[PDB]
């Protein structure tokens, strides 16, 4: 809330490196507000809030670049990010939850009699994830 | 199970494309080894649970090379190789359940009295994809 960090602490608080918040605050990305009168900068917790989105986006493995462009669309409304980036990381874990249940039916198709339709080895995969492995193919 | 397929066949019912079907012959990583009379190629059952170890190893960002190597590994115990992907599987989705967790306990404090402590913004990243992009950061 009151709290304002020196990079040291906003390391140790948030496990992204010294390096990293160096890199952040170079290139604009996030720019500790906070100033005190010894002309030190300080991340407060609207920076928390900044860096908390750039973790969630790097989580949804958006590139850097489309980071700053997201967090400095004019209208901005953290709420209304978070709502979005929360169906984004649950659509993520009904994937792996849904291809651990794919291994479950193989294992039991394949200790069992193997009569299992072909078909459902692959229910599951990111079609996504495919085209972008595809398209990599044709070089 | 006895049941064989051509390439269009094997693309329809995977979802991996004829161009990657072609590339992964071509690499040796999945060769069609059911052959006719005819000199035609054809996946079986058996190659059907190699692509899925394929799709398997790419949704755990497994890189291609590697993939060749762990599935040619002398002694490959297919139940092995999947109930070790069930484990970093499901820990996948643990982790995106655990970032939803986050959003929400974020949320609530945001439109709350804003009172949580600025530590649990930051529980939940992945420290691993942490430091693969500090490391990416000193180019």
């Amino acid at each position: 809330h009151m709290s304002v960090y020196t990079v040291k602490q906003m390391a140790r608080l948030s496990g992204v490196s010294v390096r990293a918040l160096h890199h952040y605050d170079a290139i604009g990305l996030l720019k500790p507000r906070a100033v005190g009168a010894n002309g030190y900068r300080y991340y407060d917790r609207q920076d928390l809030l900044r860096l908390q989105q750039i973790l969630f986006h790097r989580a949804l493995e958006t590139p850097l670049k489309d980071i700053q462009a997201a967090l400095d669309q004019p209208g901005f409304d953290l709420a209304a990010a978070l709502r979005a980036q929360r169906e984004r990381l649950a659509a993520q874990a009904e994937r792996y939850a849904r291809l651990v249940d794919v291994v479950d039916r193989t294992l039991a198709d394949l200790e069992g009699d193997e009569t299992m339709d072909d078909k459902h080895l692959f229910e599951g995969f990111d079609p996504e994830k495919q085209a972008r492995h595809e398209a990599w193919l044709v070089e």
